[PDB]
């Protein structure tokens, strides 16, 4: 079963018309095919199998800012999920730009992260835990997403390795990343050293400082629940503030 435009279908992969393979976000590989039945075009990813999920943003298109699922599909091998098409992830950029994002981009997409990480908590009750360049998506519409729910754990937040909230640690290291242009830094600093906090003298927004720097708590307890988060004046002037992140984006590419 697929389901697209609100009905839900079945449904073989082998249905789906294809196209070119896409790849440079997570892959996947990631194939760009259109489904006959409704003369839609998405994405599917495409994993080889392992011993021996993930329903629930198949569950949620309610979000705007949570990349949608629409169905899924198993065999001996792989394994597809099928999603909406989109053009890169956050990182690849990075890379691609060598040169950092501009606060006001970085000010849009903070936005939506954190709505797509309140919905699923109240909604769904789930944590993401995976909050990195990768896991976010930019389109030639100007869209921004989270999928979904050299180091991996980069991220990882300085509680969670010691005493026996971390999102909006990665979610706080991703900006400084992303910002500056350069990874914030195995480990062993991130328990040890002083969090990076935005560079004191690079024209970053003093409202965004905070947002950085207030994400990046090291202890955990007085870490901001979304909920403030959402209130905070980096938050707030984005929400609100005009930034036509498209022209920027469709524009990044050529190059």
């Amino acid at each position: 079963y697929l389901t697209i435009g609100g009905q839900r279908y079945q449904a073989e992969i082998n249905d789906l018309e294809n196209l070119g393979e896409m790849g440079s976000g997570t892959c996947g590989q990631v194939w760009k095919m259109r489904f006959r039945k409704t003369g839609h075009v998405i994405a599917v990813k495409q994993m080889r199998r392992s011993g021996n999920d993930l329903d629930v943003v198949l569950k949620s298109h309610d979000c705007p800012y949570i990349v949608q699922c629409f169905g899924t599909f198993i065999t001996n091998t792989d394994v597809f999920i099928a999603m909406e098409l989109m053009g890169t992830c956050a990182e690849k950029l990075k890379k691609r730009m060598q040169g950092p994002i501009p606060e006001r981009i970085l000010g849009k997409m903070t936005v939506a992260i954190v709505k797509a990480l309140y919905y699923l908590k109240e909604k769904h009750g789930v944590i993401h835990r995976d909050v990195k360049p990768s896991n976010i998506l930019l389109d030639e519409r100007g869209q921004i997403k989270l999928c979904d729910f050299a180091g991996c754990a980069a991220y990882m937040a300085p509680e969670r390795i010691d005493p026996p909230r971390a999102d909006v640690w990665s979610l706080g290291i991703s900006l400084v990343e992303l910002a500056t242009g350069q990874f914030p830094y195995v480990l062993t600093k991130v328990l040890q050293e002083e969090p990076p906090l935005l560079p004191g003298h690079m024209g970053f927004s003093g409202d965004f400082q905070s947002f950085v720097k207030d994400c990046l708590t090291k202890d955990h307890r007085k870490r901001p629940k979304y909920n403030k988060l959402l209130e905070h004046s980096f938050i707030k002037r984005y929400e609100t503030l005009e930034v036509d992140v498209a022209s920027w984006f469709k524009d990044v590419m050529a190059k």
